[PDB]
């Protein structure tokens, strides 16, 4: 089944920091008995999108923990370096370690990385702060305020915007999570 809160969600946000493009998960033509074709994702459509403005993207950054989507060839083929990063689960925000192995990846590669998890907000805005800071000398102030701006609404998990200024800030200046749009809860029913 496709993943829920996904058909209203926006394929991408703007890029962030001139380098990272925060994306919800493609979906390959094996959903498409589920998925309009108004709301379809299949990856060509992601290296469609990047060829008409003639930009390339450097390499892909998959942080869902599954293999069910899509086909990571649909990305390798087009010359798009393709990682699957494997992210601590059980709800909890990623490790030291994911950081860490996130920045060490990512300091390898103007180009852009593609960056998604399912939806593209939580896990996704955790790791890109989380290098904005580490890497490039962001305060995490800007980072989190950036990635709000850039996919609205931004990170959402109270506990992930904690942590992140438990690891990199003051914890006690920790932003509330922002009230969500109405389209996030139109499928629950
Ligand atoms: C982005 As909806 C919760
Ligand atoms: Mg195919």
């Amino acid at each position: 089944k496709i993943p829920p809160r996904w058909l209203n969600c926006p394929r991408r946000g703007q890029p962030v920091a001139g380098r990272f493009l925060p994306l919800k998960t493609m979906l390959g033509p094996r959903y498409d008995s589920q998925v309009a074709e108004e709301n379809r994702f299949h990856p060509s459509m992601l290296s469609n999108y990047l060829k008409s403005l003639k930009v390339k993207m450097s390499l892909l950054v998959d942080l869902t923990n599954t293999s069910r989507f899509y086909d990571r060839n649909d990305i390798e083929k087009e010359g798009i370096k393709y990682i699957k990063l494997q992210c601590k689960g059980h709800g909890e925000c990623p490790t030291t370690e994911n950081t860490e192995t996130f920045i060490r990846l990512c300091e390898r590669f103007p180009e852009l990385i593609g960056v998604h998890c399912t939806h593209g907000f939580n896990r996704t805005g955790f790791l890109i702060c989380a290098f904005l800071v580490e890497k490039m000398d962001w305060s995490i102030e800007a980072a989190v305020a950036t990635f709000a701006q850039a996919r609205p609404p931004g990170i959402y998990k109270g506990d992930y915007l904690k942590e992140l200024f438990r690891r990199y800030g003051d914890i006690e200046e920790a932003p509330p999570p922002p009230v969500l749009p109405d389209w996030c809860f139109e499928d629950e029913d």
